[PDB]
């Protein structure tokens, strides 16, 4: 049975747990899904192959710099997340998450994921970000960061609408396999 360990990282509130939840809920047959993910085993089928994806969430540990990395050994793929409603979350990709992940997970493939894409054209978030002299992340900034950090790929998604979620995990699975 092919098993791959997936760790999701990124700033607090950038949507890591909701992303795992939407994906996990999409499994068939339908199962009851918990609200915490550590070696959570999800079954996926990708290009005719059954894969056990063991999901680890760093939500709740984003400030535990010494404890969080204990989860990194044997990781096969990384979902590195920022939120499209938070340019600050994007800046932490090269400043915090990428040096960390490359240190503890050398040569482990990274999927760069822009969560909450439904917020890009959200009138309320535009207003809030404007108070800080910021605006939503544009797709091209996401793509350029992916190249900059050497990510396997860049994907945008919304856990709210579910758009792009499937494809995030398909890409992560292919990367873990390859
Ligand atoms: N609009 C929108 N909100 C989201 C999305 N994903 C998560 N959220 C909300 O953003 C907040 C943080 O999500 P969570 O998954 O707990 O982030 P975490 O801190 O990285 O685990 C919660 O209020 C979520 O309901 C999304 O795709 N779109
Ligand atoms: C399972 O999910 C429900 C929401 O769907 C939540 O109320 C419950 O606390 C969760 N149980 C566990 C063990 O995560």
């Amino acid at each position: 049975a092919i098993r791959k360990k997936l760790v999701i990282v990124g700033d607090g509130a950038c949507g890591k747990t909701c992303l795992l939840i939407v994906f996990s809920k999409d499994q068939f047959p339908e199962v009851y899904v918990p609200t915490v993910f550590e070696n959570y085993v999800a079954d996926i089928e990708v290009d005719g192959k059954q894969v056990e994806l063991a999901l680890w969430d760093t939500a709740g540990q984003e400030d535990y710099d010494r404890l969080r990395p204990l989860s990194y050994p044997d990781t096969d793929v990384i979902l590195m997340c920022f939120s499209i409603d938070s340019p600050d979350s994007l800046e932490n990709i090269p400043e915090k998450w990428t040096p960390e992940v490359k240190h503890f997970c050398p040569n482990v493939p990274i999927i760069l994921v822009g969560n909450k894409k439904d917020l890009r054209n959200d009138e309320h978030t535009r207003r809030e970000l404007a108070k800080m002299k910021q605006e939503p992340v544009k797709p091209e900034e996401g793509r350029d960061m992916a190249n900059r950090i050497g990510a396997f790929g860049y994907m945008e998604c919304s856990a709210k609408t579910k758009d792009g979620v499937r494809e995030v995990f398909e890409m992560a699975t292919r990367a873990a396999l390859q």
